[PDB]
DNA sequence: CATGACCTACTGACCTAG
DNA sequence: CTAGGTCAGTAGGTCATG
């Protein structure tokens, strides 16, 4: 309950269902907002810590989405 | 006569005449009060349930009104 | 130009006057 | 009963930095 589940970085409560940082927050919040894809140079399972998260992105959205975090609870852009 | 007539939630009865949940309640009661305008980013017919009844304010308001809700229900503060 | 560290609004579950 | 009310926790920002 301190721990971002996707990079091991500090906590700052709950997002889109799971505890994670404001790195992860807002990685996710920007994809499904503009639609991306994401493609692995590798063979899909590069480690995502502190210091190589965005290394591969597209792990890295693996990762958040093994960990439970709901493609429904991002809102729409505003005003 | 325990479902949320605009997301399908768990109702607590009549909220401005029509069965809602305390969320979709709330959510009116903001949205007279500020008299505040609402935009859609897509074509206006996004599904509201449970689970993204936050996605899309604009049709959230919208099936409100559809419903049955009243603006005049709403005292002032 | 995609990052993330700062910042506020908006929920909605849980209260109480008529 | 359905009108009111709050406020912690999770949503929404913006913008300088590499
Ligand atoms: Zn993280
Ligand atoms: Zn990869
Ligand atoms: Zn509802
Ligand atoms: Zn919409």
């Amino acid at each position: 309950k301190h721990i971002c589940a996707i990079c091991g970085d500090r906590s700052s409560g709950k997002h889109y269902g799971v505890y994670s940082c404001e790195g992860c927050k807002g990685f996710f919040k920007r994809t499904v907002r503009k639609d991306l894809t994401y493609t692995c140079r590798d063979n899909k399972d590069c480690l995502i810590d502190k210091r190589q998260r965005n290394r591969c992105q597209y792990c890295r959205y693996q990762k958040c989405l093994a960990m439970g975090m709901k493609r429904e609870a991002v809102q729409e852009e505003r005003q």
